[PDB]
């Protein structure tokens, strides 16, 4: 999701009578899920012999 | 007057540039102003025989 806003008459903000910033952000959701673990393996190793 | 404001892009602002809040607000007027006080009888008693 990306909401942009742009400096100008749509930034009218009170606190700044004459709208010179602007700003965009970006936002999302993310979940996991796991079927069978135990098809999955793992090793953990020391490096650099 | 009923002012609504929905979350999303007309809320995001620079204090959130998210805009995950919303609000609703009603207000008004009211006035009263009366001719002949003597034609309103009150009479005060207690309850319950």
């Amino acid at each position: 999701k990306i909401i942009t806003k742009r400096p100008g008459e749509a930034t009218a903000d009170r606190s700044d009578p004459y709208g010179e910033m602007g700003f965009m952000s970006i936002k999302w959701y993310y979940g996991f899920m796991v079927f069978r673990p135990e098809w999955i393996a793992l090793l953990k190793t020391v490096a650099r012999l």
